[PDB]
Order: structure tokens, then C-alpha cells, then sequence
């Protein structure tokens, strides 16, 4: 079961979040957020989303838990590694331990197909050594739009050290289901490049993403 992080932010400094809410609102970037973590390649399998206790408490308590998916809500005063409290509803006290539980086929079945760390920034942080794939929605101001203001961000840093712009393999990475609206596009914003599927909504100008792993040396394998 792959671990992708799926995530929305807005360039140069990549700002998820301000004040416990998202720093804007666009319909078509939930669309595809909704889709994507809702839609699955096997029909009997269900995506994952994890997040943290803060992220859970921001989400409109009518839309919550997320329907059609899996809702695991990490916090470290919870109990165990994964426990069932409601219907649809895992309490998690360990990002880490909570993936190693979903991912041993004993407790899944094979019945997940992705587990999508829906994060918060704490558990975005903790994400990049924990996840595979990236799904990034590079979100841009356009000309005359300003600027909102932000006190969460994703490590850019931390990012293009362990993962490469894969976006050229989206929509071979996406569920077969999804539909999409323009084609792959590359163009330079205030100095790095910006490639993947432009879509554009109210003051914003944003693209899909894909990033990727990079390809590791074998230094040790685990010999008994
Ligand atoms: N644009 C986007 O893509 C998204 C943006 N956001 C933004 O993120 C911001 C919130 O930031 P942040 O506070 O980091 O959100 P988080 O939900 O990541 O808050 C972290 C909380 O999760 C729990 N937690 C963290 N690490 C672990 C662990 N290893 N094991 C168990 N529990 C853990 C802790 O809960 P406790 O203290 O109870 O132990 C902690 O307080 C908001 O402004 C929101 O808008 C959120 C999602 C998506
Ligand atoms: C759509 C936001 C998003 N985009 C991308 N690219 N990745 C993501 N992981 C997310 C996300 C998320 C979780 C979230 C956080 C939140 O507060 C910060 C609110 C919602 C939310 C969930 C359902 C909603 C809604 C907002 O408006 C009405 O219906 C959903």
C-alpha cells in the first residue's frame, strides 16, 4: 500500500494554512483533492486519509468524517496505535506505528489501495520521511490577486532533497476514473519551474503535481 501525501500550497514559500483554516477557497482544487482520495483503481478498496487532531477540528463538522474513505485522526492523548471509535472514525496516538498497522496485510485484507496523508503540516513535517509520492497543488496569485497571509508551511527544503518532479506520470499515478481538464505544462514562476495540469479559479492559477522518490544506492540490505 503506497503512502502519498497530498497536499495544496501556495508558491514561493509553499503556505498551507493560516489561523487553523485553509488561506483561500477554490471548488475546482476540493474537486480534485474529494476525487483523488476518494476514487480507486480496485472497486472493492477504499483509500486511507490520516491527519492530525488540529486538521480534524477544522473540517466542517457536517462534511466529517469524509465520506467514502477511511478517517484516521492522529493524536498523541489517544489510547492505542489504531482503534475504531465511530463509524468510518480510527483514533491513531503514532503517524508511524498507525502506518505500520494499516500496511501489514493481516489487518487490511487487501482491501486499502492508498493511504493518503491528508497531514497538517506537524504531520506533513513527519510525512516526508515517511512517504512515498507527493501530490502538490502549486497554487500561484495571479497579476492583480494579493497575496493571503499565512503561519503554516510545507518543507520545500526537506521536499527536493528526497523527491524529483515526477509530474510528467499524473495521470498514469491518478485513478483511471478521474477526469481532468488541460494537459501537461511547464512555465518558470519567480524563478523555479512549474509543471503539471493548470487550472484556474477566482485569483489563482494553480497545478497539479507529482513528486516522486528519488532513486536510492544500496548500501545494506538486511542479511539474516
Ligand atoms: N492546504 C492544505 O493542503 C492543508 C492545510 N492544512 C493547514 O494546516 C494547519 C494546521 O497545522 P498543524 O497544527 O500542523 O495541523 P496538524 O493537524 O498536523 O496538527 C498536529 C497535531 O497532530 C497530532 N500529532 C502530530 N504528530 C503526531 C504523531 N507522531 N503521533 C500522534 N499524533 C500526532 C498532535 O495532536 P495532540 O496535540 O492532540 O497530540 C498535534 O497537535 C491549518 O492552518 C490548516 O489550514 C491542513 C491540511 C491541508
Ligand atoms: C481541498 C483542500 C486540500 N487540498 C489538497 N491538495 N490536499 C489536501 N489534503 C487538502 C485537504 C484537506 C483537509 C481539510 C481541511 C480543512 O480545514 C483546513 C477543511 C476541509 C474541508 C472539508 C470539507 C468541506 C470543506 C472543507 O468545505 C466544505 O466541505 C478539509
Amino acid at each position: 500500500v503506497p503512502v502519498v501525501g497530498i497536499v495544496a500550497a501556495l508558491l514561493p514559500e509553499m503556505g498551507i494554512g493560516f489561523q487553523g483554516n485553509l488561506p483561500w477557497r477554490l471548488a475546482k482544487e476540493m474537486k480534485y483533492f474529494r476525487e483523488v482520495t476518494t476514487l480507486t483503481n480496485d472497486n472493492s478498496k477504499q483509500n486511507v486519509v490520516i491527519m492530525g487532531r488540529k486538521t480534524w477540528e477544522s473540517i466542517p463538522q457536517k462534511f466529517r468524517p469524509l465520506p467514502k474513505r477511511i478517517n484516521v485522526v492522529v493524536s498523541r492523548s489517544f489510547d492505542g496505535e489504531l482503534r475504531k471509535v465511530e463509524d468510518g472514525i480510527y483514533h491513531s496516538n503514532s503517524l508511524r506505528n498507525c502506518l505500520t498497522a494499516l500496511q501489514s496485510s493481516l489487518a487490511n485484507e487487501n482491501k486499502i489501495e492508498r493511504i493518503y496523508i491528508i497531514g497538517g503540516g506537524e504531520i506533513y513535517r513527519q510525512s516526508m520521511d515517511l512517504a512515498d509520492h507527493w501530490l502538490i497543488t502549486k497554487i500561484m496569485p495571479l497579476p492583480e490577486t494579493t497575496i493571503p497571509q499565512m503561519d503554516t508551511f510545507l518543507q520545500k527544503q526537506e521536499l527536493e532533497q528526497r523527491f524529483y518532479d515526477n509530474s510528467d506520470k499524473l495521470v498514469d499515478f491518478l485513478p483511471s476514473s478521474i477526469q481532468l481538464e488541460g494537459r501537461l505544462t511547464s512555465q518558470e514562476w519567480n524563478g523555479e519551474l512549474v509543471k503539471g495540469l493548470p487550472v484556474q479559479e477566482k485569483g489563482y492559477q494553480f497545478y497539479f503535481t507529482l513528486y516522486t522518490k528519488k532513486l536510492e544506492h544500496h548500501h545494506h540490505h538486511h542479511h539474516h
